[PDB]
């Protein structure tokens, strides 16, 4: 009945209104080499985070869930700054990046040493229920995440350790998938190793447009996440990403078959970026310019309820499913 | 006149006794995301360090290059706190790790923006000509890596970015090349690059037993560092090693063949891991058994003298080829 949040423990029924997927911070993994003409500004960021939460808070959110990996510039310091400056409640995570390109090699030199898994599990264990580095501020989530097309060894050894992690403690697991692909496979690779479908969330399944997918993992008895809206077609440099038209297609198709109890919805925003900053030109810009805090409720809510979607299934997205998700 | 060290302008006259290749700390990349159970001892860590930098002096070392790049803990500051405790000269360096397995996430992605490169040469003028994040610190050397068998074209955006900042500031040029490749091709591209040979070390040559590859190397009159004695066989364990037997050997037929003035020797010794303790398994950690600073003092100059390796030869190599490669 409690989940840990970055100032301790919190009732889960005191959550309220949640988003499942959104950074305060971020930073791919390697800016911190870059660290003398990307430095962190923590004031100036801390402000922009602050109104980020603010303008979360505007539409009722009480919880942010931020599952930044540990590679990827998490902070759980300053996330306690910010939630001690708004009131949010803020969900932290324990986790690595993705492979994608290849392993970083901290975690493959451990695993020719043949302790690799056993030290992820470790590590997981430590943050979850001890504290994270120099805080006593624990992760409620462990977040994965797996390459395009391929659950890698790599990325398999933290998919084991979470499964054993989450049979010790009943965390949760969210997950990211990339270019809509490995959900179902996600979902029984964990479910082989015992993890439990109902406190596992697989993310990015907006990615995909084909509701048979979504199904096939659904059938998992697994939450999954629409969790990038505003991150329309080339807007971003790494892939093509669906519309927002599009996510809201397939959304509509699986809340109309019924499966809102098993949906949440985020944005997956970065509201400070580490490392160097960086523009996006002119015409991609614009196919990002609702990729902010509030896009799902001023914009997606509203064409949600136009086609006839009632208060009672946004609800369970936003507030009935992090409270059963978080919930033994 | 002076090569800019972690305590400041030093004449080069004044290195002396050099270490080429020296880390006092040391991490691979992803070691940050272990903080939790692999914390830094910043106490222990500045005893063991200092401790290090005792030993070498006791065999006459005045100045050692530690080229620990900048995706894998450098941190000048701390080897500022060495150098002002025991005298010795440390001179840092700015770069990244190489490939191998893939390009980390952030220089990659600056690659699908199109600024990389010139971020890479931003970086490296500015932590050669202004100072290593609010250090004060100037990195005296680029340091630069390639892969096994070919230099990729993540690996090229730094070969480049370090031939135009050689050009504009005289700094030195190190490399590390992976299990014996790219000596040659290394050499030739960053002098079709303007890059000047004679402020170039081609790294771990001593992983290569072929002669005629390091005449090769050589023919461009750049510097080798034969600068991994005590690494031996598969006691690292991702990677197969010469033994310094091997080393040896190589090293006897080029100062036969008088290539004394290009060539240079040192251990890579990691005098503190970051990330988590570890143990080496016993057949692994016997191969290692003399991989510390005092290793070329004690066993490799002696057995080079058993073969008739004069003082002045060894002194050329010591004192005179840094003198020579640090001055304009
Ligand atoms: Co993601
Ligand atoms: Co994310
Ligand atoms: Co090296
Ligand atoms: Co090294």
């Amino acid at each position: 009945e409690m989940v840990e949040t970055v100032c301790g423990p919190v009732p889960v029924e005191q959550l309220g209104k949640t988003l499942i997927h959104e950074h305060f911070l971020f930073g791919y993994p390697g800016f911190q080499g870059d660290v003398t003409r990307g430095t962190f500004r923590e004031d100036e960021s801390l402000r922009v985070a602050v109104e980020a939460a603010e303008k979360m808070k505007r539409h009722g959110i009480q919880t942010v869930v931020d599952p930044t990996p540990n590679d990827c510039g998490r902070n759980p310091a300053f996330l306690r700054r910010v939630a001690e400056e708004t009131g949010l409640n803020i969900i932290c995570a324990t986790g690595y990046y993705y492979e994608g390109e290849g392993a970083p090699p901290y975690f493959q030199f451990r695993r020719l040493l043949g302790t690799a898994e056993d030290d992820i599990y470790d590590m997981f264990m430590a943050e979850l229920t001890e504290g994270i580095a120099d805080t006593g501020i624990k992760a409620g989530v462990i977040k994965l995440a797996s390459s395009k097309g391929r659950i890698t060894e790599y990325e398999k050894m933290f998919f084991r350790a979470a499964a054993r992690a989450q049979k010790e403690t009943g965390a949760v697991i969210i997950t990211h998938t990339q270019e809509g692909t490995m959900g179902p496979e996600q979902a029984a690779y964990l479910l082989e190793h015992g993890a439990d479908p109902k406190k596992i969330v697989i993310g990015h399944m907006c990615g995909n447009t084909d509701p048979d997918y979504h199904r096939k993992t659904l059938a998992y008895g697994v939450y999954i996440a629409f969790d990038r809206f505003g991150i329309q077609d080339r807007g971003m440099v790494g892939m093509i990403a669906p519309t927002d038209e599009e996510r809201v297609r397939t959304l509509l198709a699986l809340l109309r078959d019924g499966y809102e109890k098993q949906i949440m919805l985020s944005h997956d925003t970065v509201n400070v970026w580490l490392g160097r900053p960086f523009t996006l030109p002119e015409p991609f810009a614009e196919m990002m310019k609702n990729w902010h805090v509030e896009h799902l409720f001023v914009n997606i809510i509203p064409a949600l309820k136009n086609e006839g979607i009632r208060d009672e299934v946004l609800e369970q997205m936003f507030i009935g499913n992090p409270a059963a998700l978080f919930s033994a």
